[PDB]
C-alpha cells in the first residue's frame, strides 16, 4: 500500500535523525568507555549484576535495523547504558565518572532531539 511506503519513510527519516543523535551522544565519550559490551571474558559475573547490558555498538545495531520505533525507545537504551555502569561501578571510579558527564552532556542533545521528533512529527 501506499500507506505503508510513507510510514517507512518516516520510520527512516526518524532512523536518520536518531543516527545524527547517537552520533552526538557518543562524540562526548571520547575515552569510548561506552563503546562496546562490557566483555563476559573479562567480566564474567557481570549479568548477576546486570540484567539488560547495552552500549553504543549494540544500540548501532538496533538503530540500523531500524529497530527504534519512536525516540522513547532509543533515550531507554541510553539511559541503560549510563544506570548500568553507576550502579556496577563505585562513584569513585573513571567509569562512574564517565558516565555523569555523558549522562549530563548528553541531556542538551536529547532535549532538542525531543522537541525535533515532535516538530517534523
Amino acid at each position: 500500500s501506499m500507506e505503508q511506503v510513507a510510514m517507512e519513510l518516516r520510520l527512516t527519516e526518524l532512523t536518520r535523525l536518531l543516527r545524527s543523535v547517537l552520533d552526538q551522544l557518543q562524540d562526548k565519550d571520547p575515552a569510548r568507555i561506552f563503546a562496546q559490551p562490557v566483555s563476559l571474558k573479562e567480566v564474567p559475573d557481570y549479568l548477576d549484576h546486570i540484567k539488560h547490558p547495552m552500549d553504543f555498538a549494540t544500540m548501532r545495531k538496533r538503530l540500523e535495523a531500524q529497530g527504534y520505533k519512536n525516540l522513547h525507545e532509543f533515550e531507554e537504551d541510553f539511559d541503560l547504558i549510563i544506570d548500568n555502569c553507576m550502579k556496577y561501578n563505585a562513584r569513585d571510579t573513571v567509569f562512574y565518572r564517565a558516565a555523569v558527564r555523558l549522562r549530563d552532556q548528553g541531556g542538551v542533545v536529547l532535549r532538542q532531539a525531543r522537541r525535533e521528533v515532535d516538530s517534523i512529527g
